[PDB]
């Protein structure tokens, strides 16, 4: 099975921490990442292992195993480099249009696979798209934790309204992908001009606010700008599905190279 | 689970073909490789899916799924680029020592993982080490041949010509009809290390295959370790010699192989 016996993993350097969980770099048949969980977090651990063991895709963080003794741990592959957010907004790594579209294609592949497996990511954003060895996209959920300040920009109008106390779906994931596409094609975050977070939460929820699509770079293909606008629509039933998103991106990638 | 429904995979270009198995490049949530088998190869298919679904490692070919309708199909990730054999021997891709050691380190990681999962590779060679995007090692078994004796308990080197260089002395002897082990896999890895550090295949000066089969089996033949390049680390040459020993019980295990290479890599920076 995927259960890793006690004493096999060599837990190294502490990478990040929050309440509930701590991530480490470790050794287990090469480089690995280990996420340690509190004994209280047993159900959450079981649900996270259950979702991760359903995935075998190049563009999804590779699940490798879990441990139950001495503590609850989730073992994945070690990602090398930084997130797409870091590249676009923290560093100033100026990518060529070819590479931008490739990242978008690799992300659509990962998202399309998840949806086919009946998995909603629930928190798709550039901070959750790892650029492994500066080339391969690895979609994961790297968060550890008003409290959702780092996810509001990618939140669909109905998610912000918490519309049925169950506002998450394949369509809300499509919306977040439209925001990732915005980031890639403009090189910036949406609502950069707006100072208050409560203004964003209120105006997006009401329908009074949407990203400025005139901010896209001059070499942004026409098909990409249309698809981004289709992904960002207010009514979720108007948004496309990922099989259509991916085929549109793949057809665009070949038309460029 | 991992069964892929009919009509999902778009089977594209034919990459390679052999007795029993044909491989294709396809589309299924991005790029994929599809291996179609004959309906008569059902047991082999089940055994191959069974072994592949036990693996989740960066340095092992990523299994993605399978289909049984209209034909038996094994779906894996699509590898980009060429094999380590192609880089070292068919081309002249001249790697720096840093990269050579990294390839060996990534291969020892993959091999160590397999052994921990109680998987003997059975046919490790530079042709089965894919250099994905010219950087990440992906160990798989890319052979489509199936050549041997189906009924032959003791059997043939006229169909195993592409694997004899990596075959341990006891594998060639087929002694006990049970010659495959973790130790025979360690031997093949010693030959991959030879290839990396010399830049050449062992016994390049010997013309007859039957001469190689006879002399290696008898103990009368072993690779010329003076052929290693001048910047080959001392630790690497010793480890290669330890991996290539005639008595299999004298060969090291991969946890140790890995530990020696990893410390060596950091010792080079
Ligand atoms: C160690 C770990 C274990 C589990 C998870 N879990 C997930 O990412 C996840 C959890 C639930 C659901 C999903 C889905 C399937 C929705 C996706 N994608 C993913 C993340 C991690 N974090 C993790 C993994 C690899 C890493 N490599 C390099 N660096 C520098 C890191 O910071 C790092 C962090
Ligand atoms: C499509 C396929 C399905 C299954 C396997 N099977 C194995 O690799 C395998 C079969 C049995 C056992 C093992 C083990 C686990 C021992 C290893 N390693 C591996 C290979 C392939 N071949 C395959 C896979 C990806 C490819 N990408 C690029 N290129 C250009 C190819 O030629 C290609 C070929």
């Amino acid at each position: 099975d995927w259960e890793i016996p006690d004493g096999q993993i060599t837990v190294g350097q502490r990478i990040g921490s929050g309440s509930f969980g701590t991530v480490y770099k470790g050794k287990w048949h090469g480089d690995v990442a280990v996420k340690m969980l509190t004994p209280q977090q047993l159900q959450a651990f079981k649900n996270e292992v259950g979702v991760l063991r359903k995935t075998r895709h190049v563009n999804i963080l590779l699940f490798m195993g879990y441990s139950t003794k001495p503590q609850l741990a989730i073992v994945t592959q070690w990602c090398e480099g930084s997130s797409l957010y870091h590249h676009l907004h923290a560093s100033e790594t100026k990518f060529e249009m070819k590479k931008l579209i490739d990242i978008a294609r690799q992300t659509a592949r990962g998202m399309d696979y998840l949806h086919a497996k009946s998995i909603i990511h629930r928190d798709l954003k550039s901070n959750n798209i790892f650029l492994h060895e500066d080339n391969t996209v690895k979609i994961g959920d790297f968060g550890l934790a008003e409290q959702l300040s780092g996810s509001i920009l990618w939140m669909a109008p109905e998610v912000i309204r918490m519309q049925d106390s169950n506002p998450y779906s394949f369509q809300s994931d499509v919306y977040a992908f439209g925001i990732v596409l915005y980031e890639l094609m403009t090189g910036q975050l949406p609502y950069s001009n707006i100072n208050n977070r409560d203004q964003i939460i209120e105006m997006v929820g009401r329908g009074s606010l949407s990203p400025d699509l005139s901010k896209v770079r001059s070499n942004c293909p026409k098909r990409m700008k249309r698809l981004m606008a289709e992904c960002l629509k207010k009514k979720r039933d108007e948004r496309p599905s990922f099989p259509r998103i991916l085929a549109e991106i793949e057809e665009l990638a070949r038309e460029l190279s």
